[PDB]
């Protein structure tokens, strides 16, 4: 009975769930790599000061 | 049939995909906040200069 | 001779530069703070 | 006297005052392009 319409929407929401999972977790690392690079920046100012 | 294991799991799914939309409508807002007060901050500073 | 123009202008542009270290920093604190709130969420979210 | 210790340090206040300006606007845009990216991903979603 997996061909049935509740089957078949469950595994579109599925697909959803996961797609919103990915759009979080690819924005959590541009947070972390841009976090690291204003860090490092700090720092490059702090040695050349 | 609303009773069913299948349509029980597509409102559980649903609940599901409202609350990662959540997430990412209040980190939405908190990007606008920071970035809001970031550029009135070198607004102020060039202000004072 | 402190009051000389010389000792006034590094006066000014060290009140400056004080100033954008700050804002730098204070922003830092912010970014961090959101992102903090972001990851936690998401860590919310996996256990439930 | 432009080489006068006045003169001089003032030079070096100007560097570094100039580099802390960039920092501030390189990052304002390096934040900017990572929330373009992340509005436009919600409106793909939105009517996906």
């Amino acid at each position: 009975g997996l061909l049935s319409q509740e089957n078949t929407q469950i595994r579109d929401l599925q697909q959803e769930n996961r797609e919103l999972w990915i759009s979080l977790e690819e924005h959590q690392d541009a947070l972390e790599l841009i976090m690291s690079k204003y860090r490092k920046q700090m720092l490059q100012l702090m040695v050349a000061k």
